[PDB]
């Protein structure tokens, strides 16, 4: 059955709740981003009004085959009226197509929920500057203070500079890079341009990525592997033996493999800096783990929740165990007390 922090007070709407059938009393099925924990349950045989962005719906019509007469996309940034109630879209900084969702709720209370989100400054100039917000449903994965890592753009420096130097040593070195699912793909197209090559992946992912809106994408992307070398695959591929195996399929052309892994957090960022981070190596294969988020940091989620101050902060990650929990409650009270609402 559907947790109440799926719910939304005084609607008929749920939020990233399609895992447990008929939800009683739901009019509208809001899905904040593309990502599997989040959509668990669509399917083409979904009969009720799913509310997202354009580009999530380009996904559920695609991967999915959800029926169009069911998928409502939303513009961002403009307010708009669902069965009797205002919402808005913010962008979340996440993935392509993944928004925060305000609720105007009759009763006068405003509801942001961020979905997924990685916390920035600039958030602090978009239509939140312009109203009180009482209830807050959180991105809570990585609440705690161990949890810190580099801005993106020091990690694709880092990620650019590393790819060019090895290529420009090595000519027959081809780089790989992991994925699973849509985010993070940055990672390889600033990798890919200053290589001056596409990226080379399978049809099912170059479907997907077909449906995100990035601007002049068919000058980046490509199904065939022979013409590029920068190689998409499966992060479950990104380990020594599944990389002398793909290196064997490349017939000859290539003697090296420089990988990359956009992992989240790892213990490696509690001692180590951007610039001192090493590769696992293994003959002529090397791996790199880099920490790319796209999750707040605690200081990110600390410095957006004492500027919105929020009067009830609802966690939405981390909710399973009562240490969790007690822990979560526990930084909330310090950055009221800090700050002084
Ligand atoms: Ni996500």
């Amino acid at each position: 059955t559907c947790p109440f922090y799926k719910k939304i007070p005084g609607t008929g709407f749920t939020v990233d709740a399609f895992q447990y059938g008929v939800v009683e009393g739901c009019t509208a099925y809001f899905l904040t981003h593309f990502h599997s924990d989040h959509y668990a349950g669509l399917s083409k045989h979904f009969t009720f009004p799913v509310y997202c962005s354009e580009i999530t719906g380009n996904l559920l019509k695609n991967k999915l085959h959800v029926q169009e007469q069911y998928i409502h996309p939303l513009p961002l940034d403009t307010e708009c009226i669902v069965n009797g109630v205002k919402v808005v879209l913010l962008d979340a900084n996440h993935c392509p197509g993944a928004v925060m969702i305000l609720f105007y709720l009759p009763n006068g209370t405003v509801i942001l929920h961020t979905g997924d989100f990685r916390a920035d400054p600039s958030m602090e100039r978009s239509l939140l500057a312009d109203q009180k917000v009482h209830m807050l449903y959180l991105d809570t994965t990585y609440c705690s203070p161990e949890y810190t890592f580099p801005s993106q753009q020091e990690v694709i420096r880092f990620a650019i500079n590393t790819a060019f130097e090895a290529v420009t040593l090595n000519p027959h070195a081809l780089v790989v890079c992991g994925t699973y699912s849509i985010g993070k793909e940055k990672v390889f197209l600033a990798i890919a341009d200053v290589l001056g090559s596409k990226v080379g992946m399978s049809q099912e992912k170059y479907k997907t990525l077909q449906c995100l809106n990035i601007p002049e994408i068919n000058s980046l992307i490509t199904t065939d592997m022979c013409s590029s070398l920068v190689h998409l695959l499966p992060m479950m591929q990104i380990n020594f033996k599944g990389l002398q195996s793909h290196l064997k399929k490349c017939g000859g052309k290539y003697n090296q493999i420089l990988a990359f892994r956009p992992t989240g957090w790892t213990h490696s960022n509690k001692f180590t800096r951007i610039a001192d981070v090493i590769p696992q190596t293994k003959g002529n294969i090397s791996i790199y783990g880099i920490p790319y988020s796209e999750h707040s940091s605690y200081l990110e989620m600390k410095r957006f929740v004492q500027w919105l101050k929020p009067q009830k902060i609802i966690p939405t990650v981390n909710v399973g165990t009562w240490k969790s929990r007690s822990t979560m409650e526990k930084y909330f009270r310090e950055w009221k007390l800090e700050a002084g609402y």
